[PDB]
DNA sequence: AGCGTGGGCGT
DNA sequence: TACGCCCACGC
């Protein structure tokens, strides 16, 4: 069940708990709580942030498992892609 | 390619 | 609630 409702104007978003409601209606009002220290950028979430701030570090925490593949990335999703890519 | 960001789901 | 994962879409 989805009892927490967004009511902003043609909205039919539906959430089971009310953070998750929270952080949609973000999308809404553009409020953007969290801050970037290195470049002063503010984003909706901390999540986001978080990934983020490793375009500043460089850090790429996942690595292609092929052999004689050196690539990494950021996050995990760009690393499915390119393990889909390879096939 | 790299990454913003909306949404499912978790602890 | 804080914090965060994964996946998917769209530049
Ligand atoms: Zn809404
Ligand atoms: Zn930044
Ligand atoms: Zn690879």
């Amino acid at each position: 069940e989805k009892p927490y409702q967004c009511d902003f104007k043609d909205c039919e978003r539906r959430f089971s708990r009310s953070d998750r409601l929270k952080r949609h209606q973000r999308r809404h009002t553009g409020v953007k709580p969290f801050q970037c220290k290195t470049c002063q950028r503010k984003f909706s979430r901390s999540d986001h942030l978080k990934t983020h701030t490793r375009t500043h570090t460089g850090e790429k925490p996942f690595s292609c498992r092929w052999p004689s593949c050196q690539k990494k990335f950021a996050r995990s999703d760009e690393l499915v892609r390119h393990h889909n890519m390879h096939q």
